[PDB]
């Protein structure tokens, strides 16, 4: 009964959170979404009347300009998808479970063997994280008992702090890279940062997509360890506050009658 | 040394593996990328031709249309964001770490919000999944012994099979609905799904968003017991995949001496 009345606690707690969450960010954004709409509206309205088109031949050409969109053509230069570089990175993108979504696939025949690659491949990743996560416990356990010089295993605080330290340090050094090389400010490059570490992938911002990209050789590797590290770090750092928020609700539960 | 063996064995394979995937899905979709390309290129210098337009006003304008897309914008008729709906999509869409895109905070201090939700967020729902898969457990356990009338645990293997049978049988259930509600053809209502379930979330399909939706109450109800549903099997499936492949990694390394 003890397992039931968790569950049952751990579902309620989730749905007050939603609703709680959805209140604030409604609050916070509904003026400038209305506000974006109406300023593209007013351009719209002006472009119309400027040169003298009609509103079914703008929309007929934006259908046209949104296919066009989605098969991956962009206004500033972008590189190109599906060769090989390009493949690497969308199906490192589709291992991780990230799911930019700058690339997909978009005939019969790549979206069945999409969901094959898929089936096959998340849970191989899932296993490295998870032998990262041990061999790094491992590794801390040994350099602290060689510093105070088996049983010298870390705290699940200590871990926790150790992570979040990590993360911090990680996130503050592929920033310093992102701003000068992209167009981005400190701020948007911690934001991408943490939208990529966490696997989210909201996919409004995505780095090295320019087309001609300075040295372009390193970059590209620095991306990659960058993003793998990154990954590897929130993991961990979740897992550990997920087994945290498990005491918590047992804490919760005993204190109830 | 059968630790550190294990995983730069795990490394090797995933390098092999990506190189693979990435050679096949650019021989998939090379061609129908630069077809897409011309077609696109043809459509637009039509347009220009057809009224005289310049080359660098319509990038303006494509620049805009980008930027109000940004924000919400559709050609077709799409529901509001932020308003209370929208804002528990988004939610939903930002603790199951799926991160469709659709909707996204545009602000100063909805992204700080963002990282600050997210980081106590993401852990609560891993551990819901966690104790749901072992209630599941439980429950298959109690039905077998039941069915043969402690020890009589199923195996790795059954948990497996009755893990596919029950994502098989929740993905055609769903996909008999999105067909002919929304325009889609089954096979892309199965594909849906599986990016959906799976959490990797590209966003080129994303489900209910119509404006009008006809009884528009049961039908939200419906996606999201499905979506909930579909997204707690795939990943009690993916866990139990990830411990066969760590399995077979033992045994390959037994059989290399
Ligand atoms: C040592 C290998 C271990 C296995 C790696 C596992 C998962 C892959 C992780 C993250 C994907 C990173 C995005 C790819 C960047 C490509 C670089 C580029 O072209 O810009
Ligand atoms: C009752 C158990 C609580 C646990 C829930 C945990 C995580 C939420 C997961 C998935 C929700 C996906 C978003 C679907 C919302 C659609 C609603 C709408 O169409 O407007
Ligand atoms: C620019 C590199 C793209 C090809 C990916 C392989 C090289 C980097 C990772 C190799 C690690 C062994
Ligand atoms: C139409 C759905 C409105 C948004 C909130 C719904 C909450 C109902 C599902 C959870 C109740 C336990
Ligand atoms: C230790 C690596 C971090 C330093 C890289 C800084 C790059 C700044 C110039 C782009
Ligand atoms: C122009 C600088 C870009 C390359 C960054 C070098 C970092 C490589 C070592 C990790
Ligand atoms: C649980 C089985 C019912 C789901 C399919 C309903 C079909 C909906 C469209 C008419
Ligand atoms: C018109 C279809 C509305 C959805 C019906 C399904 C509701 C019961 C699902 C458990
Ligand atoms: C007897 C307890 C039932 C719990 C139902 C939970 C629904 C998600
Ligand atoms: C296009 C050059 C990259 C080829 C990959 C090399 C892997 C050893
Ligand atoms: C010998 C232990 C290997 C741990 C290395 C971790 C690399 C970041
Ligand atoms: C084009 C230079 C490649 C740099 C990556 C090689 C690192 C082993
Ligand atoms: C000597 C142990 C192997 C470390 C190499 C790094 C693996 C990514
Ligand atoms: C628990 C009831 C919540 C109702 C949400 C608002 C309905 C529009
Ligand atoms: C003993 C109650 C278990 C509930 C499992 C419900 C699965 C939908
Ligand atoms: C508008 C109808 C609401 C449907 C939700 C049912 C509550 C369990
Ligand atoms: C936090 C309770 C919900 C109030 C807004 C509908
Ligand atoms: C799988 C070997 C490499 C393929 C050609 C780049
Ligand atoms: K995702
Ligand atoms: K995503
Ligand atoms: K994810
Ligand atoms: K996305």
């Amino acid at each position: 009964n003890e397992d039931n009345a968790r569950f049952l606690l751990l579902a309620a707690l989730i749905v007050l959170y939603l609703l709680g969450g959805a209140a604030v960010f409604s609050a916070l954004e509904l003026a400038h979404e209305r506000q974006a709409k109406q300023r593209w509206e007013e351009r719209l309205a002006q472009f119309s009347r400027g040169h003298q088109l009609s509103r079914d031949e703008l929309r007929g050409f934006l259908r046209h300009y949104e296919e066009a969109t989605r098969a991956g053509i962009r206004v500033d230069n972008v590189r190109p998808r599906w060769d090989f570089t390009g493949a690497f990175y969308f199906v490192g993108t589709v291992v991780s479970t990230i799911g930019f979504g700058m690339t997909t696939p978009a005939t019969v025949g790549g979206k069945i063997f999409l969901i094959f690659y898929g089936l096959v491949g998340c849970p191989s990743t899932i296993l490295f994280f998870n032998l990262f996560l041990e061999r790094l416990i491992t590794i801390i356990a040994y350099i602290m008992k060689s510093c105070h010089q088996a049983g010298w295993k870390p705290s699940v605080y200590y871990v926790m702090l150790i992570l979040c330290t990590a993360s911090i340090l990680i996130s503050c050094c592929a920033s310093a890279m992102y701003t000068p090389i992209e167009g981005w400010s400190y701020f948007d490059s911690l934001y991408f940062c943490f939208v990529a570490f966490s696997t989210i992938g909201f996919g409004d911002l995505v780095s090295s997509q320019n087309a001609h990209y300075e040295s372009q050789g390193l970059y590209r590797f620095a991306n990659f360890v960058f993003i793998l590290m990154g990954v590897c770090c929130i993991y961990s750092l979740f897992n550990v506050i997920s087994i945290l928020i498990k005491q918590s609700l047992n804490w919760i539960l005993r204190k109830m009658d």
